[PDB]
């Protein structure tokens, strides 16, 4: 697309509205960007003569913008975003801008949990193949910084903020891994709504791959995967795909159910996207997981700290605990901004002797609650940590799942699970 000459106004300065900044300005366009926090992150990394705005949205120049850039963490709900939206002006996001310019195949991975974890894959898949990849998006790279001439794959993992401002996007291969609550305070009509924004994937995608045992992965025919039922599902376990056996998944370094469907998501979105399968099962066998995400960072006499740091809602704190073996206690810390989740979920994984829960950040109370003969509640995690620190017996597990966003306390959640991992090599 063409930007020459054109008023664009970027909401946002984070790593998004920088990459965006430097888009434009590469482009021959200088963009304003405004932030509503007083002194947001990508202040000090600005080029001096990008005019800005911080505190609040600025109207002028909303209204008198050409092109709106949002980045995902402003709601398009925002009444001074629905006033220009309502003038007819344009809004779009990074992704938005990214397809426009993209010039090889993208895959796009959205869910509520997995999707860091299948988009690496998927990358991991097209390396082993010898193909020029680009992985980014919500993982943490901004995709504008993918766009590459020599690049021949794109791997983008998306959130439903994302996906809310793109409708550009034809992926030739698309999945929702699941749908569990998570971004609440920001989906007023609810869950609905939330899937509703991640269901966007699947316009004008070649492939859709959807979870057959998740009905809200579906379009309201896709490609499935599931357990027991599934285009690719489970069979010692195997990943099949239908009726055939294509890997024992003792060759992989990933356990735990969840990530073997993942690692079929995985397989399935490569298999679409025209990636030969036996280097795409090569790399499963490679793969050895993420940082922060139940990430072993000190195993000392007899007990392991598991930094879960990712476990940013409930659906993944779940798919930590479910099916969890601990020899002895579980020091289970969850804390942070809930995002008005319902927690009551976690209840049936804390029953038992041998659960303790340390509950810390903005909704600690309501975390303790869940169990209150088992739980003690702290200002912080560090507080929370020195606690329990004493406590921890041989055989004991120390799991930092919070099940919650950690932006009430920390930059993000990489933060938090460095500040556990340290915390646990001084204490175990
Ligand atoms: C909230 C969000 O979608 N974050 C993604 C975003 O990061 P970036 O730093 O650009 O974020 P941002 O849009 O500036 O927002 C960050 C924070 O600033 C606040 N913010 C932002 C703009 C504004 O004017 N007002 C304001 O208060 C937001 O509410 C949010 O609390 O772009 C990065 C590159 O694409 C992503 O890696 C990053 O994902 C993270 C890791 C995440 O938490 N994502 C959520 C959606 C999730 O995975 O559930």
């Amino acid at each position: 697309a063409d930007y020459q000459g054109k008023n664009v106004v970027i909401i946002g300065l984070g790593l998004t509205g920088l990459s965006c900044v430097d888009f434009f300005l590469a482009r021959g366009v200088t963009p304003r960007v405004m932030d509503t926090r007083m002194t947001p992150p990508g202040l000090d990394k600005l080029p001096e003569a990008v005019e800005r705005h911080t505190g609040s949205l600025n109207d002028e120049w909303l209204m008198a913008a050409d092109l709106i850039v949002a980045s995902p963490g402003i709601a398009l709900a925002h009444p001074s975003l629905s006033a220009a939206a309502d003038a007819g002006i344009e809004i779009v996001g990074d992704i938005e801008l990214f397809c426009r310019e993209a010039q090889a195949p993208i895959v796009a991975i959205t869910g509520s949990n997995g999707k860091s974890t299948v988009t690496t894959l998927v990358g991991e898949m097209a390396k082993a193949a010898g193909v020029n990849v680009g992985v980014g998006g919500n993982i943490g790279l901004p995709a504008l910084m993918l766009l590459d001439d020599e690049c021949e794959l794109y791997v983008l993992e998306l959130s439903s903020f994302q996906l809310e401002t793109t409708s550009s996007l034809q992926a030739v291969a698309a999945t929702i891994l699941n749908v569990t609550e998570d971004h609440m305070d920001r989906y007023p009509f609810g869950l609905q709504q939330y899937r509703a924004a991640k269901l966007r994937i699947y316009e004008n995608a070649k492939v859709c791959v959807v979870n057959a045992d998740d009905a809200l992965t579906m379009p309201i025919r896709c490609v499935s995967f599931g357990v027991n039922m599934g285009d690719y599902h489970l069979n010692e376990t195997w990943l099949r795909v239908k009726g055939e056996k294509v890997l024992n998944v003792k060759e992989m370094k990933l356990s735990g159910q969840h990530n073997y469907t993942n690692a079929l998501a995985a397989l399935a979105l490569a298999d679409a996207a025209g990636l030969p399968r036996a280097s795409s099962l090569k790399a499963l066998t490679t793969f050895t997981g993420l940082p922060h995400r139940f990430e072993v960072v000190l195993e000392h006499n007899g007990v392991r700290w598991i930094n879960d740091s990712k476990a940013t809602n409930v659906g993944s704190t779940e798919a930590a605990l479910n099916g969890l073996h601990v020899d002895g206690t579980l020091h289970l810390l969850l804390g942070g901004d809930g995002k008005s989740a319902d927690f009551s979920p976690l209840a049936r994984y804390l029953n038992g002797d041998n659960v303790r829960l340390y509950c810390f950040g903005r909704d600690g109370a309501q975390l303790a609650a869940l169990r209150p003969e088992v739980a003690e509640q702290t200002e912080t995690m560090e507080q929370a940590m020195r606690l329990l620190a004493p406590r921890v017996q041989p055989g004991d597990m120390v799991l930092l799942s919070p099940a919650c966003a950690s932006l009430d306390q920390f930059k993000n959640f990489e933060q938090r699970g460095n500040e556990f991992a340290r915390l646990a090599k001084e204490l175990g």
